[PDB]
Formats: C-alpha cells, sequence, structure tokens
C-alpha cells in the first residue's frame, strides 16, 4: 500500500534480444562520464525484494559494527544439513559471499538492532526502507528495492566520502570478485527469489584500466534466476565495452 516505485528522476539502451524469453531490466553507470545507461526504464523503477543481493549490505554492516572483521569473519556451522554442500563447513566472508551462505548472513543480522539498520537504510536511501518484524526482511518480504536504486545506492555507498571505512569497502570488494583477466575485474552478487523462481538479480561493478562501472540486472519472468541474470549481465558488458 505504501509500496511505490522509484520516483527520483536523474542515455538508454535496447538489449531486448539478449534478454530473449526473459523479462526485466538492466542499469549501468560510468564513473568517468557520470552517466546512467538503462534498458527498460519503467521496469528498472519497479521495487522488488533484493533477496541475496542484500548480503552486500549485511556484510558491510557486519564489518562496521565489528560483528565480523579482518581476521574473524568466522562463524561455525550449526551442523544442520542444508541442500548446498558448500554451506556445510566453517565460513569466512569470501566463502559465504561466493557461496551465498544464508546462515552466515542471518547470524550477522541477528546481532544488529532495528535502529542501526533503519538509520543505515535511511542514510543510504535503500528503497522502501521497509523493515518487517525484522527477521529475514530481505528474503522476499517487506524490504524492496528497484534495479535503478540497486545501482545508485551501491555506487553511493562505495564511492561517497562516507562513514564506512575504505578498509571494509575493500574487504567487501574482495568478497565479491567473480572474474578477472588483463582488461577487467568483475564484481557482483547473485540473488534468487522463491514454490517458484520469480525474482532474479545480479548487482555489481566492473573496473577496467580506463573506467569503473556499476550495473545491475533484474529478472521477473522467463527464468528469473540469479544464474541467468549474471549471464545476461555478462553478455551486455561484452557487447558494449570489453
Ligand atoms: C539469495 O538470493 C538466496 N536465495 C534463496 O535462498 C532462495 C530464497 C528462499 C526464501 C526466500 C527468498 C529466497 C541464495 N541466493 C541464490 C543466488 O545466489 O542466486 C541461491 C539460489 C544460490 S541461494
Amino acid at each position: 500500500i505504501t509500496d511505490y516505485n522509484y520516483k527520483k528522476p536523474l542515455q538508454i539502451l535496447d538489449k531486448s534480444k539478449i534478454f530473449g524469453s526473459n523479462s526485466g531490466s538492466f542499469v549501468m553507470y560510468s564513473m568517468k562520464k557520470d552517466k546512467y545507461y538503462i534498458y527498460n526504464e519503467k521496469e528498472s523503477r519497479k521495487r522488488y525484494s533484493p533477496n541475496s543481493t542484500y548480503k552486500i549490505y549485511l556484510a558491510m554492516f557486519g564489518l562496521d559494527r565489528h560483528i565480523i572483521n579482518d581476521e574473524n569473519s568466522r562463524m561455525s556451522w550449526n551442523h544442520k544439513h542444508y541442500p548446498f554442500d558448500a554451506w556445510n563447513k566453517e565460513q569466512d566472508l569470501n566463502t559465504a559471499m561466493q557461496n551465498s551462505v544464508n546462515w552466515y548472513f542471518e547470524r550477522i543480522s541477528d546481532q544488529i538492532p532495528k535502529n542501526y539498520t533503519a538509520t543505515q537504510l535511511k542514510q543510504l536511501n535503500y528503497g522502501n526502507k521497509n523493515l518487517g518484524s525484522y527477521k529475514s526482511y530481505w528474503m522476499e518480504d517487506s524490504l524492496k528495492i528497484s534495479n535503478l536504486e540497486q545501482v545508485i545506492v551501491f555506487k553511493n555507498m562505495m564511492e561517497q566520502n562516507n562513514h564506512f571505512s575504505k578498509k571494509a569497502k575493500n574487504q567487501l570488494s574482495s568478497s565479491l570478485l567473480i572474474k578477472k583477466n588483463e582488461k577487467y575485474e568483475l564484481y557482483g552478487k547473485t540473488g534468487t527469489g522463491i514454490g517458484k523462481y520469480n525474482n532474479g538479480w545480479f548487482v555489481g561493478y566492473v573496473i577496467t584500466n580506463h573506467d569503473k562501472y556499476y550495473f545491475a540486472t533484474h529478472l521477473s519472468d522467463g527464468k528469473p534466476s540469479g544464474k541467468n541474470a549474471e549471464l545476461i549481465s555478462e553478455k551486455i558488458l561484452k557487447e558494449m565495452g570489453v
């Protein structure tokens, strides 16, 4: 009822054929040129739950409040059998991000009061800002963000001379690196919502030798999967600027 699509106004694109039988949007931002590039402006402004992309923010708050740190991003397994075998071991930040280990981020969340989080979501302009009963509010629930916001918000949280330390930003960055060769480094995080897949995400950024870009892809129908959002994301960055 209070849910609304992203209002704040700020070049656009046609990637309709890469998306094919999936539907959703793409957003990109050039540091050097200070401009946005968007495929599907209207869909890009619709608010969806960020699901596992919110781990970015959970990690950042975890490092800020010290809940986890340089040396002790650790946290033990509760010896509960989850389907993913990568989830069934000791974790650190890199491991839990790479492998999107829900229990690790949920334990960070456990230790964070609604008022630090609400304050943070307000400084950051994180969508909705709608926390719930404040449980797993990021996992298909009250909290919601648009694809466009994902990009502005992430770019602003990392680039603004702001209260998060360069060091926690850098540990986060490490946790999110996905590909690297000579030309580029690609960073980001997959999100997959569910008995059905209906909300797929891939949010991140790429550093080349020349420029630095933040981008995000959402998926709502077709095969809205974190996996497919990453593929689409990769085909767009390739077919555009190496
Ligand atoms: C984050 O998106 C996680 N998704 C789920 O656990 C599914 C789910 C269940 C209940 C509520 C909301 C979402 C992990 N992220 C993805 C991903 O990285 O694409 C996985 C499917 C790997 S699990």
